[PDB]
């Protein structure tokens, strides 16, 4: 009866979904390379001499050229460059996922004195070596036995942890922090306006600022000496 | 007579180095895109057809033609995109070196009775659903429980961390991962041969692979039934 239909239809859906989803994710790289054509067709009148008259003569446009004839031995090269990049984009999406799910670990170890525990300290840490840096918290201190450090946060990931790390390793990031805060204070009335003014207005000032850009190192050195 | 000499010599080094760094940073963006003109050389003629003869009659062509005349607006957005990409590349190199510092902590969890040193269990018993990634293990349990848990162990900070979730949501092809280990032995004197073999014979087998690729879902379903 209709019972066998339940089992049979699953195979049909699996086959259809697999075919479509395998064709599309494998045709996307060539689609992106033909999206660069935005450059390639920016000049216009795209006709590849790679479709040279070696085996056949018909000028096979300039995107796929001849499938094999004359110049066709570089579609593999552009693919080779591109599909592995889509993989790196997927890896970045994965990294964002760990930050958002809070599931990903962010066990931190930095010098501090924040206390949140039950009947804690009165022995604490007395490490007079290795500066103020902390090592894996099995028992960080050379002689710590009852040690307990700090658990991973439900907020921002090692993104924030590396914010702290870079602030420790750099100095100018702290001065950029006011600029970062002011950029964070950008509503759609502010966020959109910057992008709108970005187009067809910045290149003109760029040529003039190029002489100005060449003269910022002297100001930096002047303040460094001061 | 050397303190002023040292201060001046340092200014000369700063002037040389900062300017060289700025020039190199400028050259890279209009560097990778020209490389990409492998498309043009795979296409054939390399010429800016968009060289509008209105202001500049210069048929000098060969791309990067006018900084200002004709179309120049895309010539800059693309430099910005490829600049952010190479920025992504240098970031991933940074994550590689974070993987190598040894102090990048994974702070992972797994069920086992092992210990890095003398660890008294004292009837360590408190289990929970999802033993992997359990509570903070700051003795966070119905009682303290005399708990000792994992520090950030010294290992590939990246692979040993990522593989955990990889296997958690994977091991469909962990057998292929053993095959990956079985094949990873071709790095010296065989890697170049494999790369050359891929170069010479890459396209011919694609037609056969494509015809067999549709049959692969059938074999996958057969495995799903076997």
């Amino acid at each position: 009866m209709e019972n066998i239909t339940s089992g049979f239809l699953g195979p049909l859906l699996v086959l259809q979904a697999g075919f479509f989803l395998l064709t599309r994710i494998l045709t996307i790289p060539q689609s992106l390379d033909s999206w660069w054509t935005s450059l390639n067709f920016l000049g216009g009148t795209t006709v590849c001499l790679g479709q040279n008259s070696q085996s056949p003569i018909s000028n096979h446009s300039p995107t796929s050229c001849p499938p094999t004839c004359p110049g066709y031995r570089w579609m593999c090269l552009r693919r080779f460059i591109i599909f592995l990049f889509i993989l790196l984009l997927c890896l970045i999406f994965l990294l964002v996922l760990l930050d958002y799910q809070g599931m990903l670990p962010v066990c931190p170890l930095i010098p501090g004195s924040s206390t949140t525990s039950t009947g804690p300290c009165r022995t604490c840490t007395t490490p007079a070596q290795g500066t103020s840096m902390y090592p894996s918290c099995c028992c960080t201190k050379p002689s710590d036995g009852n040690c307990t450090c700090i658990p991973i946060p439900s907020s921002w990931a090692f993104g924030k942890f590396l914010w702290e790390w870079a602030s420790a390793r750099f100095s100018w990031l702290s001065l950029l922090v006011p600029f970062v805060q002011w950029f964070v204070g950008l509503s759609p009335t502010v966020w959109l306006s910057v992008i709108w003014m970005m187009w067809y207005w910045g290149p003109s000032l760029y040529s003039i600022l190029s002489p100005f850009l060449p003269l910022l190192p002297i100001f930096f050195c002047l303040w460094v000496y001061i």
